[PDB]
């Protein structure tokens, strides 16, 4: 009964969206591990079409994009600009509002109005008189703050109280005290006076400020007495940001779903070329399966032998089953960003495999050589700085889930990006990119001019910035490691060559479990861990299981018992 207000507000038919121009595939439906409980999360099988008839809708859609990052959630920096020439990771989200039953338009009357939010101000008792009298549809599942009291913060109202009223005591602890006088001794000073005393009181509920709701927050959270300090609030003495309190509670999940959206799509990819490259494209592979969570990962606090699975499905097809893109994610997610899973459980089956497989590689191929310099070799190749150095080229760490999501100083905006000239300048000038300090970054003041019609700073405050970021040379900002600030801001990244290791065996891990060791083989030619002879087709695919004898193991006599 303290949570059914998001309950229901989740359960709302109108919803919000992301557009774009180019298509998706189906995505796995995911969990959200909320601080009132646990969510899924998922996309529709089917976009709407829509066509931009007018630049100015564009342009305001753009607009309002940049405005919920800016002003709703606090992501802004000084630095921030919306993103114009729109190459590197562009695109936008859009809300919903139900129009013709079955269609979802745009809240065109959201985005007219709200251009950017307004700023909660404290009210004086003066103009409080001649301004209208509060209407209980003016606050009706709207968004609030109080301006009087330093909780500055914005917070939701759920239920008005139309028989409720000022000079009525708190039914609880002070049932002798009530909130008119109590407003007084708390913050008389700063009001003045409750004007229109007779009129109804709301009854306002709290926001959360977390942003990353991938792990479960598991604590002893007390929900009867979280929300038994109850308050019920004088509508003229709070601010009122009319807006769907659903849409804006919805809004903070946001920056997860679009986290772990970027890194499924590179898993998707990812699935697509593996199953192309092995010539895998029957019936299994349609549809999608809902991405799972381990329990047993720390973090996450909360006769006859039977026949082996794995060899079954590698001699008997029939029990071969997809691959899907939450295994492939979760071997990409690394330890350091602890979500819900990692890729520490295919490690171990990836190195087994690898192992054996660089093991029987070397045996059929030269068994002319004694254990010593076979076990080296075979050290070797599964050796860190081999496995390195045959994944790079493959291209694929640029794709890897390494860092904790952190958005607020650890992540860029999708629609938002630094300005152009700046960048150019960065990317461009290897002698002053390992100078730049973040108090460079936080030295400009782009304002809305910059971020909205021009992209970039003006010359001036060009050379101030400039000139700034070369002062830090004689100061004790030269030769700091700047990269450990700038690498998320220029889309780079440091990675340790151990989650580089550790990956690529991830990766053979689950495609040793879900098809079969013969099949898994050709892998390893993929990323030239053997240069398989084309000569014997098997030695890459079968032989491994079906040579590695010669005349030291064939001659026949009785004399041998």
């Amino acid at each position: 009964e303290y949570t059914e207000h998001m309950y229901l507000n989740l359960q709302t038919p109108r919803n919000y969206a992301i557009l774009l121009r180019n298509k998706l595939p189906r995505l796995a439906e995911m969990p959200l591990f909320s601080n009132q409980g646990k969510l899924h999360v998922r996309v529709a099988n089917a976009p709407l079409e829509v066509i931009i008839q007018n630049s100015e809708q564009l342009e305001l859609l753009h607009q309002f994009h940049g405005m919920v990052f800016r002003d709703i959630l606090k992501i802004w920096h000084p630095f921030f600009v919306l993103d114009r020439r729109s190459k590197e990771n562009s695109y936008l989200v859009v809300p919903l509002i139900l129009g013709a039953g079955e269609q979802k338009c745009f809240d065109w009357e959201l985005m007219t109005n709200f251009r950017r939010l307004p700023q909660s101000h404290g009210s004086n008792v003066q103009q409080r008189e001649q301004q209208p009298a509060p209407r209980p549809e003016d606050f009706e599942g709207k968004i609030v703050t109080q301006w009087y009291a330093n909780y500055d913060k914005p917070m939701l109202v759920t239920k008005v109280h139309r028989e409720l009223t000022p000079l009525s005591y708190m039914e609880k602890n002070q049932q002798d005290k009530t909130y008119y006088e109590f407003t007084m001794s708390k913050y008389g000073n700063r009001i003045g006076d409750v004007v229109h005393k007779d009129k109804f009181m709301i009854e306002v509920r709290d926001l959360t400020e977390q942003l990353t709701f991938y792990v479960h927050n598991r604590g002893k959270f007390n929900a009867k007495s979280k929300a038994k300090m109850k308050v019920i609030l004088i509508p003229e003495l709070c601010f009122n940001f009319n807006f769907p309190g659903d849409l804006w509670l919805k809004l903070i999940f946001l920056p997860s779903i679009l986290n772990r959206m970027y890194f499924l799509l590179h898993a998707e990819a990812l699935r697509k070329r593996f199953n192309t490259y092995l010539n895998l494209h029957l019936l299994p592979f349609n549809g999608t399966d809902y991405m799972p969570r381990p329990l047993e990962i720390d973090y996450s606090l909360k006769g006859k032998v039977k026949p082996l699975l794995i060899l079954q499905k590698t001699v008997s097809k029939e029990h071969i089953t997809p691959a899907e893109q939450g295994e492939f994610l979760a071997a990409i997610t690394a330890s350091s960003a602890a979500d819900v899973f990692d890729m520490e459980r295919l490690e171990i089956l990836g190195n087994s495999f690898l192992k054996l497989s660089a093991t029987l590689y070397l045996a059929s191929k030269y068994s002319d050589w004694n254990e010593g310099t076979l076990t080296e070799v075979k050290s070797k190749l599964v050796s860190n700085r081999n496995l390195l150095f045959c994944l790079i080229d493959a291209d694929i760490p640029k794709t890897l889930n390494t860092i904790q999501f952190t958005p607020r100083y650890t992540w860029l905006p999708p629609g938002i990006s630094l300005p152009h000239n700046v960048l150019a300048l960065w990317r461009e000038n290897p002698e002053f990119a390992k100078i730049i300090g973040p108090h460079n970054l936080r030295d400009l003041a782009l304002g809305d001019e910059e971020s909205l019609v021009k992209g970039n700073c003006s010359d001036i405050n060009y050379n101030r910035f400039v000139e700034g970021c070369r002062a830090n040379g004689q100061s004790f900002y030269a030769g700091a490691d700047f990269s450990s600030e700038v690498n998320f801001c220029v889309g780079l990244v440091t990675i340790p060559n151990k989650v580089i290791a550790d990956t690529l065996e991830a990766l053979l891990g689950v495609i040793v479990k879900n098809y079969g060791l013969q099949h898994a083989f050709k892998m390893l030619e993929y990323f030239k861990i053997c240069r398989a002879d084309i000569d014997k087709p098997l030695t890459q695919l079968l032989n491994l299981e079906l040579g590695g004898k010669k005349m030291r193991a064939n001659v026949n006599t009785t004399e041998i018992d």
